[PDB]
DNA sequence: GCATGCATGCGCATGCATGCATGCATGCTGCATGCATGCATGCGCATGCATGC
């Protein structure tokens, strides 16, 4: 088992192979593939003398219209990563994201029930259709992004809970399509505090080129004809999990 | 006229209908617990209208 890990560490094209092993079913879009890997790996958490906490999670937003293949990236991550959750904008309530309190039949105590953000602690939370979120939900997401805590005050229960999680979010342009003549802020529907703390914004735009269309169509038809014998990725999922686990234990 | 035995009251001893308090235990009952139930509340979200531009 260590034989394969030490073989991986040596190869001096390992970065390109790792990039080419992510979301193999999707065609192209290498920038998003790099971003997702960097988000699965992580940064460093630091603390100053004055108790100021320096954050070390990377947050990504993918912007495209309903035509673009932006949900396949999210479905790949929710199938690969160890602790990940998939939620959608209008099928989710605030209590289902932060937490809820229920009482025991045994009597004498209460119990907390975890939400999407708590079930993704030290992990990636996937949100599809970020633009259909309410301001009430966005104030909780902002609290999870600046602080790593969730505050509960309902029915006389006070509790501070840990949400150390990264955000993967997909957003639709405000008017269906992306206006190249406006700025990024003009095309999105987010609160200023939320937009500021996102690290990378990836915009997927369509181009009309014949050779790319031929390649894409060939790929799509190949998958239907040949089932799963149409990928031949450099690495497998079980191989990739082990490398990610090993990589997260280094402190540069 | 004298001697005798019976019936009449004294002079002991014992039992007996009334009557009332006390300590123990019975028997109920008012109190504290637990719980089902259904109406109201305090709340965040989605729609339709009014006011500009």
């Amino acid at each position: 088992e260590i034989n394969e890990l030490k073989e991986m560490v040596k190869d001096e094209h390992i970065y390109d192979k790792l990039v080419r092993s992510i979301a193999p079913a999707v065609f192209g879009h290498e920038a998003v593939k790099k971003g997702i890997l960097l988000q699965m790996l992580g940064g460093v958490h630091k603390s100053t003398v004055e108790g100021i906490k320096l954050r070390g999670d990377i947050n990504i937003c993918v912007v495209g219209d309903p035509s673009t293949s932006k949900s396949q990236f999210l479905k790949y991550v929710v199938g690969f990563a160890p602790r990940s959750v998939y939620t959608s904008g209008k099928a989710s309530s605030a209590a289902g994201l932060t937490a809820a309190v229920v009482r025991d039949e045994e009597g004498g105590d209460y119990t907390i029930e975890a939400g999407a953000l708590m079930l993704a602690d030290n992990g990636i939370c996937c949100i599809d259709e970020f633009d259909k979120m309410d301001i009430s939900d966005q104030v909780a997401i902002h609290e999870a992004m600046e602080q790593q805590t969730i505050s509960i005050a309902k029915a006389g229960i006070h509790a501070t809970l840990n949400a150390r999680t990264s955000i993967l979010a997909a957003a639709n342009p405000v008017g269906g399509r992306y206006n190249r003549k406006l700025s990024l802020r003009g095309n999105l529907n987010m609160t200023a505090p939320i937009m500021s703390r996102f690290d990378l914004f990836f915009v997927i735009l369509d181009d009309c080129n014949e050779k790319i269309d031929t390649e894409l169509a060939s790929h799509i038809v190949d998958l239907h004809m040949k089932r799963d014998e149409a990928i031949e990725p450099p690495f497998s999922a079980e191989q990739l999990r082990r490398y990610i686990k090993y990589a997260r234990t280094f402190k540069p």
